[PDB]
Parts: structure tokens; C-alpha cells; sequence
């Protein structure tokens, strides 16, 4: 019985889109900006930032975004989109991110968003046994896909 | 006396589940516009049927689809169920956050090929939730203006 070190960057990985509420509908509604789809988030301690990969929808199709924040002394963050915006976490743990952020679009129009995200964990004995039983199997190595890493970019 | 019966609770286990790695011994069956590239997106047991339902999507001739099937236990332990031929799977492995199973399927020609998968659950625990709607409701945003990503058809695509 053992479980990995905590560390903050532990956090980072595959993360999923749960719940997200608007003060203004529009901006969730589709095509809107923040309807957005989570795949992936990367937490730096050094550097203070969180990287966040996610796809949105716009003019009909498909668009993978990248956006850096970064955390300030107040512990709150600030990233560049669509806007400035001033993000708040205000539960995060192993499994799951409450946050809520603050927007203020290119028209000085504000919108409050609160959003519920939760990490996709693949744990090490689970991956050995998957493993294990794939080699019982006398299964090749490349004839296995890697549904995870696809879903995370998608196009 | 052969093995005893066992004691089995697995409706806890219950919905949305995701595809993480699947194995075949002929690798046509998964690759590209393959039967069994399957991206699970839900699972459901029922312990009185005896039976697991699952729903997942599949790209076809250019085109995504979403299935679903019903595979039902057998004294044997396994389940059996059709899609792209005749399947006898077992679960090899199972707790609250993964599966990994091996699936024997036979097609319409006879051929024979045997997968592996494992698979994970996303778990969204009550207390997060509760956390979530307080929040919620602290920034006075109302419940229709809360959209659902879990159960959405409108999502992107993984290929
Ligand atoms: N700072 C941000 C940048 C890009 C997308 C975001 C999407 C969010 C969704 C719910 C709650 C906060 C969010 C913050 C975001
Ligand atoms: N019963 C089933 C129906 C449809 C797709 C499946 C894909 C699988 C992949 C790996 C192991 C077992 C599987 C069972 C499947």
C-alpha cells in the first residue's frame, strides 16, 4: 500500500470539463468562448503558472487553445483570453478544481464564470496489470492505442 | 463442488467512463475506421439483470457514431454480448476508478481476435458538487445558465 508523493505539479495531466455557469448566458451558449472542453493542465511551481489545454467551438468548428496564467501575490491568477481574466481557485484537490473567474471582454462588458473540473488518474498498478495481461495475451506493443493521448488532441 | 457464487455490488460503479488503452491481436480491429476503436463515454450495471450496458462512439466510413450495447453474465462469470460479431469478454481487474478486461470476438467470417482494455471512471464526488452549486449560487448565476460537458452531444473530436 503505497501512494505517490504529493506535489503540486502531480496535479498536472489529463483534466475534464464537468459543470460551467455564466452570469451571461451568451458566453457559454454554443460558439460561445467559454463553453470550453478541457484536455489537458500543467501546474508549475517554480514559475507559478498553469498552462491550460482546452477545445472550444467557433464558426462551427473545432479549435484546440493554449493559455498560460499566471498566479499572483494574492494567490489569484490572471490570463489573456478572450479578454482579460482574473481567476480564483477556490477548491482544488487530487481529483477535482472549483474555480471561479472574473472576464472582462474588448467592450468592458464583465462576466463571473464558476466551473467544475476533474482529473482522469491512471494509477501505476493498474497500468502493470493492463500491461501484464496485454503480454498473457501474446499482444504486441504496437498493437496498442493510446485512446487518452487522442482524446487530449484532438483536432 | 466446482468454485462458490460470488457477491456481486457493481451499480456503484456506474457511469461515465473513458477508454485509456486497447490491445488487439490483429491490429485491423483497432486501427483508423476500426470496429473496436471504441471511445467509451458511459457504463452501467445492473446487479438484479445481471447485466451491463455500454454506450460508446466509433468512427465509421467518415462518420461518428454512437452505440450502445447490452452484454449479460453468464454462471461462467463472463459476459457475452453482440457487435461486430459474437463477444465473450471478462473482467480481469475492477475497483471504483479502472477496469481492465479481455474480450474474445469472433466475426463474420469466423475470425477470431482477442483484446485487452483498460478503461478509467470519472468520479465526481458529492462534496466538490455541493461546493460547485454554493459557489454558484454565491455569484447569483442561475441553474439554466449552467451547462452539463459530462452529457453533451455537441463535444470534439478525437480524430
Ligand atoms: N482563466 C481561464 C482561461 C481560459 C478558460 C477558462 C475556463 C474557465 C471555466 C470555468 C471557471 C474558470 C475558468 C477560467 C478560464
Ligand atoms: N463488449 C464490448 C463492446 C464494444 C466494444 C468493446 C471494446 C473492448 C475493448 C477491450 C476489452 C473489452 C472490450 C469489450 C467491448
Amino acid at each position: 500500500e503505497e501512494e505517490a508523493e504529493q506535489n503540486l505539479s502531480e496535479l498536472s495531466g489529463p483534466w475534464r470539463t464537468v459543470y460551467i455557469g455564466s452570469t451571461n448566458p451568451e458566453k457559454i451558449q454554443e460558439n460561445g468562448p467559454f463553453r470550453t472542453y478541457f484536455r489537458e493542465l500543467v501546474f508549475d511551481d517554480e514559475k507559478g503558472t498553469v498552462d491550460f489545454y482546452f477545445s472550444v467551438k467557433r464558426d462551427g468548428k473545432w479549435k484546440n487553445v493554449h493559455v498560460k496564467a499566471t498566479k499572483q501575490d494574492d494567490g489569484t491568477y490572471v490570463a489573456d483570453y478572450e479578454g482579460q481574466n482574473v481567476f480564483k481557485i477556490v477548491s482544488l484537490s487530487r481529483t477535482h478544481l472549483v474555480a471561479h473567474n472574473i472576464n472582462v471582454d474588448k467592450h468592458g462588458q464583465t462576466t463571473e464564470l464558476t466551473e467544475l473540473f476533474v482529473k482522469l488518474n491512471v494509477e501505476d498498478e493498474d497500468l502493470e496489470k493492463f500491461w501484464k495481461l496485454t503480454e498473457d495475451k501474446g499482444i504486441d506493443k504496437k498493437n496498442v492505442v493510446n485512446f487518452l493521448e487522442n482524446e487530449n488532441h484532438p483536432h
